[PDB]
C-alpha cells in the first residue's frame, strides 16, 4: 500500500503535536509533552486511495544534526505550522521553508502552510498576511484548530496531494 512520510514542522508551542494527535487518535490533548519527537502511522482513505501516511512530530533540537538532516531529507512534505497568537511562531516560518529547502537541495519541495489555534479570539496574524506568504510560496494555506478539529483532515490530506503532484512529473 502506498505510504506518505509527512513531517510536522514549526516553532514550539504550536500544536504540532496536538494536530498530529486529533489526526491519528480523533481526541484534543491539552497536555503533551513539548520535547517528545516521535513518529504516528494511520491508515486513511483520500480520494479513493487506501494509503498509509507516516507522520513526523517534531520537537526542534536533536541530539546530533544528521538526524534533523535525515528526516528532512527522507520527508515527502513538510506541514509548516504557526500559531495564530504567535508572531514569533509565524515569522519562523521563513526559516523552516529555507533549512528544508537547504537539506533537499530543492527548489520544489511539497508544503503546506498551517496557521493553527484558529478557535481562539487572540490573534496576532490576520488571514491576510498568511496569504500573502503563501502566495509568494506557492504553496496551500489552511487555518486550523486541534481543538475544534477543523481543517486538521484538509491540512493533512492537501499536504498528501502536493505530493502526489510532485510525483507525477
Ligand atoms: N486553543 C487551542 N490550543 C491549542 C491548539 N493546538 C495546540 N494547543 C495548545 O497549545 C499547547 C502546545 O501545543 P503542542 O501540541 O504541545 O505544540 P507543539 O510544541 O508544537 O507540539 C498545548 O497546551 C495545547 O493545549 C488549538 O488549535 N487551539
Ligand atoms: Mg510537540
Amino acid at each position: 500500500m502506498t505510504e506518505y512520510k509527512l513531517v510536522v514542522v514549526g516553532a514550539c508551542g504550536v500544536g504540532k503535536s496536538a494536530l498530529t494527535i486529533q489526526l491519528i487518535q480523533n481526541h484534543f490533548v491539552d497536555e503533551y509533552d513539548p520535547t517528545i519527537e516521535d513518529s504516528y502511522r494511520k491508515q486513511v482513505v483520500i480520494d479513493g486511495e487506501t494509503c498509509l501516511l507516516d507522520i513526523l512530530d517534531t520537537a526542534g533540537q536533536e541530539e546530533y544534526s544528521a538526524m534533523r538532516d535525515q528526516y528532512m531529507r527522507t520527508g515527502e512534505g513538510f506541514l509548516c505550522v504557526f500559531a495564530i497568537n504567535n508572531t514569533k511562531s509565524f515569522e519562523d516560518i521563513h526559516h523552516y521553508r529555507e533549512q528544508i529547502k537547504r537539506v533537499k537541495d530543492s527548489e520544489d519541495v511539497p508544503m503546506v502552510l498551517v496557521g493553527n489555534k484558529c478557535d481562539l479570539p487572540s490573534r496576532t496574524v490576520d488571514t491576510k498576511q498568511a496569504q500573502d506568504l503563501a502566495r509568494s510560496y506557492g504553496i496551500p494555506f489552511i487555518e486550523t484548530s486541534a481543538k475544534t478539529r477543523q481543517g486538521v483532515d484538509d491540512a493533512f490530506y492537501t499536504l498528501v496531494r502536493e505530493i502526489r503532484k510532485h510525483k507525477e512529473k
